[PDB]
């Protein structure tokens, strides 16, 4: 713990200085070395090294003045919920509103002054201008404007000032806790030490040296130098604990030289004795570096309060007070309150604001004195207030008078930077490393039989490999994007800040990746390049993986530039979809630049990788002779050929070769020429160097039913195992609890104020409890976990519903069954008015940013307790944990209230303030391990504890010390407390433990289906939440929408109309083949919902029985379903008719069947891609590692559908892998479904031509191969000199040799419910297994 610059950081800064003086060897003020050093006067001499440049104007030290400064906001106008189908009109109004006043004042004229090197604390309560006052102070005006009148002066320089040349000179933050995990806090501290290094102004010694010693030092002053190597964390990853990582914070400010500061929610979530700490640390900046500071901070511990100068009363936006730090009590005790005997300074000034827990002085009002009592009445009282009349003197005698490290450094340490980043997450990587060679080894190993060969039967795999290389080492990168999002918050901070600039931050990041695209681009480059079996030849090799280097930079650099403009991934994954669409289906090999029609062309011109796929081909192919494979007149008959009778079945060949030049077929097929070899190369580094100038450029500039049972306990005792085996936390803890009683349940860092909730209300899941807990005598059963509430400390509910619904929810769901649905509303009523709720019981619950405020949300958590009708106990968990005062004690009289109607109460409590404590009628207080001290009715004024405290031993408590803090100090539990015996043991011996068992005993002579609706009803009302719950996501049901109206349409009409010739077959394929990668972008659009409503299930509605599992997960699939068959629906409309399927359908005749069958798998291929979505995070906590699952199954079930290569050519291995995805049923019925039973029309330069044999024509020279073989046709029969000729009659020739048929299209279909069906029934089992206990 920390002391606040106390000896020991004198001497390790003592010890840390002598030791940077003993490396630069190559006044004793002042001399490590010296007799009578002070550590104060180096570290000062090293700030003000660091501010006062021969060549900087950057100031010495930055006060504050204000006077009448005045903030106004925009209007508050109604708002509503964004529903699916309200989204459009709220669109169009704001659209229309921005494109072409309303205002509201949020501070009213207020005045002040701070000065070099004191601390300024903005008290008030929750909304009353905290905040605006803040960063109105600091000159960060976004969100509102500052009025006319208003003047500011930082000690000289007015408000434009620092904004056009010393910004960093003042700071705002909003909050402590943003920091880059994986990092160490010396590697959080040292890389900030170096950016600021005054770079020419040291001497004899090594800008490294000098850098680490002032990050040491930094770290030594705030009392961090016992983590030097742990990482600094967050909630989800282990690290120094808040308070710890909080200063860090300071330490990293100090070292940036803000010398004017502000801290708006400094304290959020620390004990009493952590922000403590944390303003002892801000008070050594101020102290030694010379800084002022500002924080604004709820619960000012008294303690906390004696180290500010001065203070800031806020009250509805007004100014109450401020004047030097303890005279503020004085002031309003003359004003006419009183402070109570108890109540710590911060406390009382806070409540003053609130009508309710004010105390008048009752003198005053006798002899009629006005007291004000309105906080326009406070700000008139003291504007005429004498402490006004030397604040406005001491405001006007001060209102009446870029970056260090040149750019290079700045790029090079944040290199260093991410180059530590990296290596303390390490396994991110070697997870890349590896899933990218497994990859290639699989799907090289794929190719590896057919590419053997070397003949001309392999044309298009070579041209698929090309692809699947291209491709898989163009979208290798997209992985780096998480680490943009993740680094961009603290940027963002260090902007603020005067350290570095935006660009250089992107440019190191674009850099520090190089090596993993460098390992990759060669690992997976090798292995594929080698089983796919390519030239040999390494003058060709190099320059193929030259092409993959090129494409993987510009494709990484692209979708950088889209990743910057998007305000987190969720936001990336429609456009970044649509985007990959359009580049890797234009290519040049899903439809060849011959085929592709006018209106999309210049797509093609501006792809780059068209031109590295025309490159790799023109490398693959020129110059090399292929020899043939098959020729088209083949048989006996055909035993004598000359030359030119012959020719070979593919696209460049010419009659009388023995082989096709491979130019040839390029030229032929994809009008790829060899003089354009380079082109692809010199437009890829164009791409390259734009796509990331742009993205430096972007980045740079962007009534209540009573109780009725006595519950008690005796004997209870409570052991685990985990840390150790057999050891007890609770020991032989008793008590009770009567009806119209609120009991709390106080303990030390030690005991389980908390376990003994867990262990009472039967939530425990591990361990065994010894003793019984009886509730009339007679111990519980199973019908008890539906007879008490338990409001959690936390406060989570679905975000979309409503209070009223809320409450409604529960009530249906947890009531007994036999009460009509009329009923339980006029109860759901009587809740609503006993909380004071209804003024907003029909508002959204949203989440604290946008929504129900804290003390509203923790209004509503037990409210839902309520409306339950327990008869029992109402447990609660800390509810005024997190809470300021005011809301505090506004909750412990809802606490009151609900006692005195009738209903039980046993509720946890930490760290109360002293006015708290006497409205809870008893008190149970636990030792360090779970051992009862004291337990008997709490008194009034806490009188009947200090009693029996003081009367066995206890040292006497102040006549205004805290008792909820004097008990800690009693008995242990502090640090440092020495108590001065063992209080379990006089509980033992006490009179009270004596009269406390025989009151059990007493007790015990008192004597004289788990969930409450079925399966059905359950089901059939959390489907309709869930219902009501996609509903009002318009951002899921339109980023669904919007993505597949484009992706499809765009698939359809790029092969708008094929035809029927035979590239026109494979290009038909292909387009059944990008139907379907629609899958991932669909199935992590879908995982977030499951995943927050399965987070709210398992935390609350689990425990308290409020639905069965079974109805949570077919909520789920009966939900999902009807919006997935309407997608569905929607793309077969646009899809299926542009691509030209429908007239195939009216030639033969068979429209409607070939039609509503086409429909049919639109919509299940949809429900197929939710159920796999539904499955693959069935088992999985996180939404990313089910993507990841999702992506990779999908990945392999595509490339091995027999189209991208065919099952002949596939290894013999992997024909079982064939058959067990379900995507080749479906791609062999849609397909077969689109083109079945239609005549082929080869083209000009598909026809196949030769001579005839002397004296014969064509006919009946090529008549016998038509019956060796039973399909093919001849434009013309009497010709005599040459003839043309198409292997293709019917398209069914075709499917055949792809593997699919038609009359085999319902079998499919069969197959892939039954495949759909399987999903769903292995997704509900797993669920089953990994998550239900």
């Amino acid at each position: 713990n920390y002391n606040g610059f106390d000896e020991h950081t004198e001497a390790r800064i003592q010890k840390l200085a002598r030791t940077l003086t003993a490396q630069s060897m190559q006044d004793p003020k002042l001399d490590p070395n010296s007799e009578n050093f002070s550590s104060a006067a180096w570290v000062k001499n090293m700030a003000h090294l660091s501010a006062a440049d021969p060549d900087f104007y950057k100031p010495y030290s930055l006060g504050c003045a204000w006077k009448n400064l005045s903030a106004s906001g925009a209007s508050a106008d109604v708002a509503y919920q964004s529903t699916v189908v309200n989204i459009p009109y709220k669109i169009l109004k704001s659209g229309l509103r921005k494109f072409q006043t309303n205002t509201f004042q949020i501070l009213k004229p207020m005045d002040g002054c701070l000065n070099p090197g004191e601390l300024l604390v903005v008290l008030g309560r929750p909304g009353s201008g905290c905040t605006t006052l803040l960063k109105s102070i600091s000159s960060n005006t976004h969100g509102f404007d500052l009025g006319a009148d208003t003047k500011i002066s930082y000690s000289g320089y007015s408000g434009d000032d620092i904004k056009k040349h010393f910004r960093g000179e003042v700071v705002y933050n909003a909050e402590a806790d943003v920091h880059l995990p994986h990092l160490t806090v010396f590697e959080t501290l040292v890389t900030v030490a170096r950016l600021k290094t005054p770079q020419n102004r040291i001497k004899g010694v090594d800008r490294e040296s000098y850098a680490n010693h002032l990050a040491e030092v930094a770290m030594a002053t705030y009392g961090l130098s016992h983590t030097r190597n742990t990482k600094v964390g967050n909630d989800i990853v282990r690290g120094v604990s808040g308070g710890e990582r909080k200063r860090v914070s300071i330490a990293e400010v100090s070292i940036c030289g803000s010398k004017f500061q502000c801290w708006d929610n400094a304290t959020r979530g620390l004990d009493s004795a952590t922000a403590l700490e944390f303003i002892r640390a801000l008070k050594t900046q101020a102290d030694i570096s010379n800084t002022s500071a500002t924080v604004a901070i709820y619960q000012c511990s008294q303690d906390a309060y004696d180290l500010f100068n001065k203070v800031c009363v806020l009250d509805d936006g007004y100014q109450i007070y401020y004047g030097p730090a303890d005279k503020a009590k004085k002031y309003f005790e003359d004003m006419g309150y009183v402070c109570p005997s108890r109540q710590t300074t911060a406390d009382f000034l806070t409540s003053v604001t609130s009508p309710s827990e004010r105390t008048l002085n009752k003198d005053m009002l006798k002899k009629g004195i006005h007291i004000p009592q309105t906080p326009k009445e406070m700000n008139d009282y003291w504007v005429k207030s004498p402490n006004y009349k030397e604040l406005m003197k001491e405001v006007d005698q001060r209102l009446l008078n870029p970056y260090t490290v040149s750019y290079m450094m700045q790029v090079k340490y944040l290199l260093i930077r991410n180059m530590w980043r990296l290596r303390n997450n390490i396994g991110f990587t070697l997870f890349m490393i590896l899933g990218n060679c497994s990859m290639a080894l699989i799907l090289g190993s794929m190719f590896f039989k057919i590419m053997k060969k070397g003949d001309t039967s392999t044309f298009y795999f070579r041209g698929s490999a090309m692809f699947f290389a291209i491709l898989f080492n163009a979208f290798s990168s997209l992985l780096e994007i998480f680490s943009l999002y993740e680094a961009r918050p603290i940027t963002e901070k260090h902007r603020t800040y005067s350290l570095y600039h935006p660009s250089a931050d992107a440019f190191a990041s674009v850099l520090s990746e190089i090596p993993s695209k460098l390992i990759i681009a060669v690992c997976f480059n090798i292995i594929f390049y080698f089983l796919v079996d390519f030239r040999r030849n390494g003058g060709v090799f190099f320059f193929y993986l030259l092409i993959n280097i090129v494409a993987v930079f510009s494709m990484s650099h692209l979708f950088r530039c889209v990743g910057s403009l998007t305000k987190t991934l969720s936001e990336a994954m429609v456009p970044a979809s649509m985007l990959l669409l359009a580049l890797s289906m234009y290519t040049g090999f899903a439809i060849p630049k011959k085929k592709i029609l006018r209106w999309s062309k210049w797509i093609w011109y501006i792809n780059p990788l068209a031109y590295l796929f025309e490159s790799l081909l023109i490398n693959e192919f020129h110059g090399i002779k292929f020899p043939c494979a098959e020729y088209v007149p083949r048989g006996p008959a055909y035993a004598n050929i000359s030359s030119t009778e012959s020719v070979c079945t593919v696209v460049g060949a010419v009659p009388g070769q023995d082989y096709v030049l491979g130019d040839d077929f390029i030229r032929g097929t994809y009008q790829y020429y060899h003089k354009d070899k380079w082109r692809g190369f010199g437009i890829g580094m164009a791409y390259v160097v734009f796509f990331f100038f742009v993205y430096l450029f972007l980045c740079e500039y962007n009534g209540l039913s009573k109780s009725e049972a006595i519950f008690h306990w005796r004997n209870l005792c409570y052991e685990v195992q985990i840390k150790a085996e057999t050891r007890r936390i609770l020991n032989n803890v008793d008590g009770w609890v009567k009806p119209g009683t609120l009991t709390a349940l106080m303990g030390a860092s030690g005991a389980g104020k908390t376990t003994l909730l867990d262990c009472l209300a039967e939530r425990v899941t591990m361990g065994v409890i010894t003793g019984d807990i009886l509730v009339n005598g007679i111990p519980r059963d199973k019908s008890f976990p539906r007879s008490i509430g338990y409001c959690q400390q936390q406060d989570l509910h679905l975000k979309t519903a409503t209070v009223r619904e809320s409450l409604r929810f529960s009530a249906y769901l947890r009531q007994p069954a036999e009460v009509s649905i009329e009923e339980k509303n006029r109860y759901v009523e009587e809740v609503i008015k006993i909380l004071e709720m209804e003024k907003y019981a029909d508002a959204v619950v949203g989440v604290a940013g946008e929504g129900l405020n804290v003390e509203q949300r923790k209004r509503l958590t037990i409210g839902v307790e309520l409306t339950a009708k327990p008869k029992l106990l109402v447990f609660l968990d800390e509810p005024t944990s997190g809470l300021d005062s005011q809301t505090a004690w506004s909750i412990c009289q809802l606490m009151k209230k609900l006692a005195n109607h009738g209903q039980a109460i046993l509720c946890t409590i930490h760290q109360p303030s002293a006015i708290l404590m006497q409205e809870f009628d008893r008190l149970l207080f636990m030792q360090r391990g779970g051992k009862t001290v004291y337990f008997g009715d709490l008194g009034e004024g806490c009188k009947t504890m200090i009693d029996y405290f003081e009367s066995h031993g206890a040292h006497k408590c102040p006549a205004d010390a805290n008792p909820a803090e004097w008990m800690l100090e009693v008995v242990g539990a502090a640090p440092g407390s020495h108590a001065n015996q063992d209080y379990y043991e006089v509980w033992r011996n006490s009179e009270e433990y004596r009269a406390v068992q025989s009151e059990l005993d007493w007790m015990e002579r008192e004597l004289p289906h788990e969930f409450s609706q079925s399966i059905i009803y359950q089901t059939k009302l959390v489907s309709i939440r869930l219902f009501q719950q996609y509903w009002r996501s318009p951002d899921y049901l339109w980023s669904k929408f919007i993505l597949t109206i484009f992706n499809q349409l765009f698939i359809g009409f790029t092969f708008f109309k094929a035809g029927t010739s035979l590239q026109g077959l494979q290009n038909q394929m292909l387009a059944v083949f990008m139907f379907t990668v629609i899958f991932n972008p669909i199935l992590q659009q879908y995982l977030p919902s499951f995943v927050q409503q399965r987070d709210l299930y398992e935390a609350r509605e689990r425990p308290s029985r409020t639905f069965s599992w079974i109805s949570f997960i077919f909520a789920q699939i009966f939900v999902e379903v009807p919006w997935n068959i309407l997608a569905g629906t929607i793309a077969y409309f646009i899809y299926y008719y542009p691509i030209g399927f429908y007239s195939n359908a009216s030639a033969a005749g068979q429209l409607h069947e070939r039609g509503a069958l086409f429909w049919l798998f639109s919509c299940a291929f949809y429900v197929y891609v939710g159920s796999m979505g539904l499955l693959v995070i069935s088992f999985n906590q996180v939404a990313e590692s089910a993507a990841n699952l999702a992506s990779l199954l999908f990945t392999m079930s595509l490339s091995f559908c027999g189209v991208m290569t065919t099952p002949s050519a596939m290894p013999r291995f992997w024909i079982f892998m064939y058959r067990v995805s379900p995507l080749t049923y479906f791609i062999q019925a849609l397909l077969a479904v689109g083109v079945a039973n239609v005549d082929v029309k080869c083209a000009d330069y598909e026809l196949l031509e030769f001579t005839p044999p002397s004296g014969m024509t064509c006919g009946q020279y090529m008549e016998p191969y038509l019956q060796l073989a039973k399909t093919g046709y001849l434009t013309d029969e009497n010709a005599t000199d040459t003839c043309s000729f198409c292997q293709i009659s019917t398209t069914n020739d075709y499917l055949a040799n792809v593997n699919s048929f038609y009359s085999e299209r319902w079998r499919n279909y069969g197959i892939f419910i039954c495949y759909i069906a399987f999903n769903y029934i292995a997704g509900v089992f797993f669920y089953w297994l990994a998550r239900v206990p």
